[PDB]
């Protein structure tokens, strides 16, 4: 049903989907207006991020983005609850204007955005039955700029062409998904937000790392190029490329950061 | 019912609007990758602009913003066809966040926004009739950033106390509406758009100037705290503050642009 374009666009989803038209909504234009040091803001502590290499993870295309299946051993230990891997994905422009990252930082876009989705393991038994609840999800979000190549993401980005198509899959080794943090992981933006995507659920407490990471142009054109929305044999293909929701208002409101 | 705030807010006014869900939405942020030049792109002059100081326009509260009804004999020359004016107004923050402007830049809102709206009244009798036919409106945009005290901007905000209400009335004596306009008329962005508000009928031709004017934070600061959505004996008030739209995906869209550099 929902798209990133046309009728069924984001300004649509709260129709069929309530609670992208309810508070909360993710993502956020992050500027220093707005910010505010919070000391209580430690170090996050990645766990079991070093996947089995003698293991194998699920990539698909779902049709909205590309995901790679992770393990519930993976988890962010120094939250109140343990939060434990479910998925990752990214978000992207397009060749003409790759700036499609969903936060922005003082109204700028990055390149793109990859988002590592745990949720309460501790409360709950899986992402699913955790998406709508209380204290349900944690995102961590990583800001990507074009720069150096990036041998860490490329450990997904080599696959991608074994899921060009809406519905396909492939198998991902296991490798050091830290590996696709950025720097100084101690300095992030933090707030209570909700799902970028439908149902817009208003149940994620997002990490927005400050530093970005980057990778090359011809990787981030890669990511940009690859991948369809539609099913291998749709003879009206599209493309899947701006697959970032704008950005929500956020008023009398503050985003925490650990840094000053 | 519709608002820029809570349930009945932006994200769900395609529920009862459904072309604000459609193509060719407004407002959108201006920036280099989608911005080309065009030389044919040439000066618009502004005719009858200049109204006369001893006749009075009405100046109107309809709940959702506050608007200067404007004479048909005020036309915008250098488009395909004549344009006349119909009314002017504003989209603003609030007092905390003076940041209300429709259009961005770079990604950076300004203080505040001025609407000029037009219709083609060589091929309809009417604004609402123009509305919702394609290129049927034309509406300049001027970005308003905070700086120095502007007197002809405050022509019109010295009786927006007066309309503090949804459905009161006030009129403004005329006076030269091109001393709202910033300086290099000249030099505009030039995209199709669609009204910013419900409808959201994809039908307007919009004109942004490069340039933005100033007004004082007094006079932002009194903007934002003059006005209601709501009438005077509502027991449920609603400020008339943050008005305005996010920013539209522009994808396929260019933005064409009277400058070059
Ligand atoms: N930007 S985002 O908000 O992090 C974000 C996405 F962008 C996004 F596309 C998805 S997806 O399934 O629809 C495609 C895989 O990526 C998700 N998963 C959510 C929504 C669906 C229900 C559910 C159930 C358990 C865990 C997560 C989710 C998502 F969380
Ligand atoms: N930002 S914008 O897109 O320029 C813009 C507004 F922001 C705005 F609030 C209005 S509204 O106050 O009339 C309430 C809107 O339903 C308008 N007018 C349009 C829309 C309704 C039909 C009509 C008929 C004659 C003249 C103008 C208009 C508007 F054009
Ligand atoms: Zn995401
Ligand atoms: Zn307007």
């Amino acid at each position: 049903k929902w798209t990133y374009f046309g009728p069924d666009g984001e300004n649509s989803w709260s129709k069929k989907y309530p609670s992208c038209g309810g508070l909360l909504q993710s993502p956020i234009d992050l500027h220093s207006d707005i910010l505010q040091y919070d000391a209580s803001l430690t170090p996050l502590e990645f766990q079991g991020y070093n996947l089995s290499a003698n293991k194998q993870f699920l990539l698909t295309n779902n049709g909205h983005s590309v995901k790679l299946n992770l393990p519930s051993d993976m988890h962010i230990q120094g939250l109140q609850s343990r939060y434990s891997a479910t998925q990752l994905h990214l978000h992207w422009g397009n060749p003409n204007d790759p700036h499609g990252s969903e936060h922005t930082v003082s109204g700028q876009h990055f390149a793109a955005e990859l988002h590592i989705v745990h949720y309460n393991s501790d409360l709950y038994p899986d992402a699913s039955t955790a998406s709508n609840k209380s204290e349900g999800l944690a995102v961590l979000a990583v800001l990507i700029e074009m720069g150096s190549f990036n041998p860490s993401y490329d450990k997904i980005f080599s696959h991608l062409q074994h899921v060009k198509y809406k519905g396909q899959e492939a198998f991902v080794p296991g490798f050091n998904i830290e590996e696709l943090l950025p720097e100084r992981t101690a300095e992030y933006y933090r707030y209570r937000g909700s799902l970028t995507t439908p149902p817009c659920n208003p149940t994620v407490l997002w990490t927005v790392f400050r530093n970005p990471v980057q990778i090359s142009q011809e990787q981030l054109l890669a990511l940009e190029t690859a991948l369809y929305c539609t099913h291998m044999d749709d003879p009206s293909p599209r493309e899947m490329i701006n697959n970032f929701r704008q950005v929500q208002k956020f008023d009398e409101r503050l985003v925490y950061t650990s840094f000053s």
